[PDB]
């Protein structure tokens, strides 16, 4: 059996598992993790090849669905999360589509939250219904809407919490109880919080999906994703789509991302603490009307955040205090005055970034769509990196004034 | 515009285009092609960000659907093929699934050849019909069967020629005429032949798909794919699925494969010549019942091969002279005796490889499914690489005797 | 001019420059740093090629002595350290040999401390004297020996502080004062401390050398090094040796190392605090005779450590309390009982490591030379990484007990 | 023993060795060669660490002086060349300096040809003499000049053949005889010719050095070098300098180069034949006064080239038929009129390149020194790649006319 990882002592913590969990060392006894850039494998005999295709031996067969470097990434993340099983993908969106596709054929039914990442909303509203799926949307923060949608038989439920940019929350445990009553499996997209700040499995969720592109990489280099869940689910319908539709993670990208996992704990710790300080600063500034951050007392669901998350995260959203007449122009002026923070759409990088949601991601849905979620022309979003917290505050203060 | 590549002089040949086509050099004037390992991009102002997101400027936005290193690979392949447009993918199977997914929603109709790569068969017969597609199979070599299937309105047609592993041929110009009369778009998988030996666009084909994993890489290092076709098709339904379901090619993999394209011409030429000699050797050997190779005069469709191919390829298939009930035992005996050729399930590598399809690549079909395409327990497939031709003939002669 | 980097706002801290200092973005405006795998460059005209070779333009010419990715690593490290100029090398030993060779021809004079890294001692005692250099050794902690050796004109002075494994110190300001009166340039090897815990330039050191292989990488992946000093020295005798003897840094390694520099601050902070706790735990343990760690108040040179260092570092040395005739057996027993920490001779990794110096680190010098410095068969050295401090203490306590 | 490579069948040809020589597959049985990006190694026990440091086991210890991936490159090149031993380096100039330095201390004597690569001349005339070496230069093509210089007991002899750009030759067999009678060791730099067109070891040469940056890579991507000679030389004085001065090859670079070795045979074959055709074209053009290429019958040393080389190489030198006082102006016009070939100083790339030696390659010589070797302002050098030969001839013809 060639896939058994190096054993760790009983009871080690999340940080230890990030540094050395899941390792598969060769006979050369290299300290750091090897990179197997190969698409295929060789066999000692024809009988061994037959047995490998049958599943009687765990010999590697083809990198589209199994590679020794990819195996290290999958096991390390599985142990950090506390999941039964895991499967790596080419991107975060490949993880979302394939996880849902594994649950939903033509004639099946999906109930989802409306406040989603742009591409996740397109998968749920257009792409899967073109293949015969029935999709119903609800406001994620309204349990009576969830209950109404789930009183007919349902195959799957999908949501993100917190949402982006408005940072609205879903009550995880309450929604999972309702979902199970209707026969559905619950898929949670956990990119905003990371596995350090929010754990869905102890709250009854069936499947958790990640983007590796964001905090896991941590430095903006490559793309990747992962699907996490039950052994039966991962080895069954998920494996089948992965093998035959081929949205496969590169062994090079796996190497980058498994090395990113070693410093995840300390990077999230520092950025969470920095974002908390920055939200408090913005909350006292005379040029600012309101701030949204889950661990700030002004948040409408502050009390729920304190029970289901261990920190607020690495993103702060806020509105400028000016007439709506000049709000777009004022927001543009603020972005253009930054000297340290870069103007960019991404999240989860060591470099700090700023964006104007209303004219980028949410420009499609138009004025009516935006006003329904409270997203005005004066709203700005900042993604907090690893720069000195006082250097960041100085750049923001100068940009506002 | 940042995306216009360095123009080559008029009338330059395929070899020249493979070495220097599609380049986009930076201000540093590097001779060799740069690798942009980034997931996102920055903007000079909030206005430029808004316009870029709207597609009003050609500034890069997010690497899941556009990256400067991926663009060099796409353009280089487009020019070698003679196609209107191209989109890179995570694997050859992601190119197959996504190309057909862009043409077929629930309620649409596909006519396909039966003689296919294992995973392509699974896509056509199980995966797409689960999402509501109606699939009809035919024997690719029977034009009267094509005629009967295409006598009603049809959305898509799919086939490989020559087929993997039986090397059955499909008359491209003739099937295309029938498909267009039914309103269908024709997708050709051109992996076995490569762009050097067979060109489908001059014969009326609408879409060509490739696996980068095979001859394009040439040395068995990484996975990749491509979809080639109309600007309307590539930029429309193809781009929608790519952006939102995310089976994205890594910028690292793109670098490996675009460098592989520089040597494709000379590598195919050498391996085509070597395969032809090996096929002639096998055709005279006492232990061999038959040989299938398109440029051997003994091939049942030799005349059609001469019509639509400039060479036979790099793979040789043969059957052992042994009754069917004990043929597996004899095949295993032969493969186990090889000392230079590796036992492996792959092709298109500089290293020569051998496999037994009935117990590996086509095990899933079952005894009845294999019988329908003529694939018995006595069949053996050899992929020919760059080693000395007489060294390879020596290893095979010894293994058979 | 193509080599001018993106300038940062006035007054930014060491943490901020490590994240985004020294970047040179292309016209594609990529967020993350690009990798230019090229050996050569091209020119728009013959006149430009002539000017470029004559050094009248700053256009790149050949990667053995200048490359755009290598320049980003050089400038980021130069910004962190506060040096006038920098040059990257293939390894730390390449930095040591080339820096000293730049100052020392046949007939020139070197004064060096005796307590050095194995390979550094071989360079000073054997390799340079074979080429005509006069080398005199002193005990690093004895200022009266420094005074006597530096009472005649001298070209170079070389030492490490703290030393490895006994962690003896050299008084930087006092030795620098004596060296300058003799006309000599002071070369400090600062690998043990890192630029985060000890800074030589404000104390009047002329040259600082680094191995990138250790804390700079931080995860045990690649080799590299650097030389930092005055503009005339780096561009003069150093440049000459680098161009023509060619111990060049690879652009791939340069990308690995520059991204490592982004997390250096938080990695060193955490490992230093962890090592302080481990030193205190060992100091109080009944199986332990003595501990050596510079920020432990019992260190014989504690007041000097507090004067020139801001933390003790990430390595802890100790001796077992047992009779010397059985100490080797006892040391081997302890190493063999570790179940989390790996047995290995390396330093500066996120993975914690343990070694026995008398049979590894300091094998060459024989038993008489080891006794001279107090390095008995009962001495053990631990390199502290990023695992949970409680999990590491548990592993050490089980191994001792 | 972990270092013994997979031996190939007896008597296999050079093409087969290039594809498969020197591999060391892991227990995962990867088809393609693995990349070990590690600086250090771990041990099973303290007793294994001790024996590994003592050289009693061949267990890897530290990547500055041994790594599994670097070993595959070393062994594959050694087998192609037919040498007793091999050691990889950071660049070709590192191979030159380290090979000579291992033979030459203060007081030792070197006899070298004058017509050397620029950096090679600096090593011999300035760098080594600064460290106490006596160096004497001769005209490489004059055997009596060799004979006089070698009547004094000598330690080392160094030369290149053919020279660049004038392509004069040295008689390998004759010079080697004269050197051995002086007790000297012969170092041949074989970069211009490659291992495939000229073999030094059968003619009594003691040491051969290579730059991997040129034809070995073949695509202009990375730097590297190698030293080949007797086992006791490689494991003695060479190893000592490599371990302690550290001009180390990166494991990433070693993967690039070992894979380029698989296609070396067919790439050299195609480029050599192409250059032959191009030399013949130029030799008949009305704008051209003369041509230098070793396999052109009108070369002044044609008979010698036929005796010691199997082809002329991939570089073509020529001079314009114009008055000397306008020659620089005319040459500049020709370079600036090219539309396919790039203006660049490099060699051995699949991309074809053009250079003007008098203002680049040989700038640091002055009018006086260029006249001595016949290098006028009208001389142009072309490096031939893998583009279609008739596409290259078309560009050159238009540029001349």
């Amino acid at each position: 059996s060639v896939r058994t990882p190096k054993a760790l002592p009983d009871g080690v913590s999340q940080a230890t598992v990030g540094v050395r969990g899941g390792m598969l060392r060769s006979g050369f006894e290299e300290t750091a993790e090897a990179m197997y850039l190969t698409s295929g494998y060789v066999y000692g005999s024809a009988a061994v090849a037959e047995k490998s295709f049958a599943g009687e031996l765990d010999h590697y067969v083809y990198s589209r669905y199994g590679n020794p470097t990819v195996s290290v990434f999958e096991e390390r993340l599985r142990l950090i999360e506390g999941a039964p099983a895991a499967f790596a993908t080419a991107s975060g969106m490949a993880a979302v589509f394939t996880s849902l596709g594994a649950l939903l054929g033509a004639g099946d039914r999906l109930v989802a939250a409306r406040s989603l990442f742009g591409s996740c909303f397109v998968v749920c509203s257009e792409i899967l219904p073109r293949w015969g799926v029935q999709t119903v949307f609800v406001d994620g923060d309204d349990l009576s809407q969830w209950e109404r949608a789930l009183s007919v038989p349902t195959q799957a439920v999908f949501f993100e919490t917190p949402s982006n940019p408005m940072q609205s929350l879903v009550d995880i445990a309450a929604v999972t109880e309702l979902a199970h009553a209707a026969g559905a499996k619950v898929v949670l997209d956990n990119v905003f919080a990371t596995p350090l700040l929010q754990q869905g499995f102890p709250l009854g969720v069936d499947v958790v999906v990640y983007s590796g592109t964001k905090h896991i990489d941590g430095q903006g280099r490559v793309l990747g994703g992962a699907i996490l869940g039950d052994r039966e689910y991962i080895d069954g319908p998920v494996q089948k789509l992965m093998r035959h539709t081929g949205p496969a993670m590169s062994a090079f990208n796996a190497w980058v991302l498994l090395k990113g996992l070693e410093t995840l704990a300390i990077r999230v710790q520092h950025s969470n603490a920095s974002a908390q300080r920055i939200a408090e600063f913005l909350n006292g500034h005379p040029s600012v009307r309101w701030v949204r951050y889950p661990y700030l007392p002004s948040h409408p669901q502050y009390d729920l955040a304190k029970r289901q998350m261990s920190g607020g995260g690495t993103v702060v959203t806020f509105a400028l205090d000016c007439p709506e007449d000049v709000a777009k122009q004022r927001a543009f002026e603020v972005l253009d005055k930054m000297r340290l923070i870069d103007i960019s759409n991404n999240l989860g990088d060591a470099k700090s970034l700023v964006t104007h949601p209303a004219t980028t991601t949410h420009r499609a849905m138009g004025p009516e769509g935006r006003a329904a979620i409270g997203l005005g022309d004066g709203v700005v979003r900042i993604s907090v990196g690893l720069e000195d917290t006082d250097d960041l505050i100085a750049d923001i203060d100068r940009a506002l004034s």
